[PDB]
């Protein structure tokens, strides 16, 4: 129960006691692993307490002051608005710093390394999806930084009673729109075709195209959430560019500079905060494999294959592998002589295993899921492949939570 780890490209082998701290639970039990299902599965006052002393207790542990007086007061303090309210509020410092760990914990997460480097936006204060729009907007246009992108993170108010829920109902804060055609095929993005049509339903005018940045869909205070467009010079795109093929001039592809998930739930000491906007830089392959060459996103497989004039009668011919290196060297070109902030698969997977021996070292541990953290191409030729992590739940916590559209008692 001092778990170790082993690599198995260096031999090098870590010990883990972090997961001792673990408390949630994985999915998985001593007979079966479920280490491979995507999405594995109101809070009372009497559950509320240990979970606002255990977070109180690591954050007075990590300014070097556990237990002192100020510690004890502040888990008095919070006792007490506990039993005043039912609930309780955050410190600004212990906002960023649980928000911060919750990054820190993300075991999905491969460009963990910068957890510290986080911009905490602090937006409890908001009440309208006006001022939501305000606020993501500030964070979009400082996490961009005209391209030298910064992490970032928008803290709307926490979850109270459940029916008065803060909601971005985008699934990030920017994503191309998704239409479906009258002859079956999709333009756009064929994740986002569903949201596409609510915006739609709420009154959105789409200009059906290809890359059109869908327009924000904001919920405040568990209202029905209203429409918003970014201000286009917000929104920073790179056009991509092969540096030899000049036909990937003609293939007419772009992506947004700034990945924000905008969908999940930020838990900071027993609080749920339902809107937390987080955003950082892109590795390229969630662009240039996933993006771009998921069967059911964009699908360019089919044409790049093409005009490189590719054997594609045959399946063994790796017409698809060859293809899908090309437009990963492409995409990363294009942001890097755009000077947006971007990483290859090779550089954020090394600084990974770097991050996690600091883990190991300086906390007993790093929460990781090979399966997310081996990039979608080149598995073995990146050295997290060849790396044993193990996977366990700690908190603060980035959680899943289910679309506003199924849950939304509507009006
Ligand atoms: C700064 C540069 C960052 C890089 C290079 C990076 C890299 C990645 C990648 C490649 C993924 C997989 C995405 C996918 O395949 O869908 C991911 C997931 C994730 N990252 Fe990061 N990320 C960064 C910033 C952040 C920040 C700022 C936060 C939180 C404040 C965060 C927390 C998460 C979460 C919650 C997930 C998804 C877990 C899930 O979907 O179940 N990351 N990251
Ligand atoms: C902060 C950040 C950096 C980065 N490189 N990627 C992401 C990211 C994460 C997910 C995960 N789930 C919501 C499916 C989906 C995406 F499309 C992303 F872009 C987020
Ligand atoms: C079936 C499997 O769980 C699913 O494809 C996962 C695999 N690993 C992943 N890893 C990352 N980084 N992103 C993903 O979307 C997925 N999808
Ligand atoms: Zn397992």
């Amino acid at each position: 129960r001092f778990l170790k780890v082993k690599n198995w490209e260096t031999d090098v082998v870590l010990t883990d006691t972090l997961h001792l701290k673990s408390t949630l639970e994985t999915g998985c039990t001593e007979h079966i692993c479920m280490g491979s299902i995507m999405l594995p599965s109101v809070a009372t006052k009497d559950q509320l307490f240990p979970l606002a002393k255990e977070f109180l207790d690591q954050y007075y542990s990590s300014i070097k002051r556990f237990g002192s007086k100020a510690h004890m007061d502040r888990l008095e303090e919070v006792n007490k608005e506990i039993e005043s309210t039912s609930t309780y509020q955050l410190k600004d410092t212990e906002l960023i710093y649980g928000a911060k760990h919750a990054w820190r914990n993300a075991s999905r997460c491969v460009g963990r390394i910068q957890w510290s480097k986080l911009q905490v936006f602090d937006a409890r204060d908001c009440t309208t999806a006006h001022g939501m729009f305000n606020y993501i907007c500030n964070h979009v246009k400082y996490a961009t930084n005209k391209g030298n992108l910064r992490s970032a993170i928008t803290i709307f108010p926490q979850r109270t009673d459940g029916k008065h829920d803060f909601r971005v109902w985008n699934s990030q804060l920017i994503r191309y729109a998704g239409y479906k055609q009258p002859d079956g095929s999709t333009l756009g993005d064929p994740a986002n075709v569903q949201f596409t049509e609510i915006c739609i339903q709420q009154g959105w005018k789409a200009p059906r195209g290809r890359f059109d940045v869908l327009p924000l869909l904001l919920q405040a205070n568990g209202n029905d959430p209203e429409l918003f467009q970014i201000p286009p010079e917000l929104v920073l795109e790179v056009p991509i560019r092969h540096p030899k093929f000049d036909w990937f001039k003609d293939l007419g592809l772009k992506w947004y500079g700034l990945p924000a998930v905008s969908n999940m739930l930020l838990e900071i000491g027993g609080l749920e905060f339902s809107a937390c906007p987080f955003s950082g830089w892109y590795m390229g392959t969630e662009i240039g494999v996933r993006d771009y060459c998921d069967n059911s996103r964009y699908n360019i497989l089919e044409e790049v294959a093409k005009k490189m004039d590719l054997d594609m009668r045959k399946t063994s011919s790796l017409w698809k592998d060859q293809a899908l290196v090309e437009i990963n060297i492409a995409v990363l070109y294009s942001f890097q002589s755009d000077k947006v902030t971007i990483v290859d698969h090779h550089s954020a997977t090394e600084s990974f295993i770097k991050h996690m021996e600091n883990e190991y070292r300086c906390r007993g541990g790093c929460p990781a899921d090979w399966v997310w953290i081996v990039p979608p191409m080149s598995g073995s030729i990146t050295p997290v492949f060849h790396q044993e992590m193990l996977n366990y739940r700690l908190t603060p916590s980035f959680e899943y939570q289910p679309d506003p559209w199924n849950t939304h008692v509507w009006k």
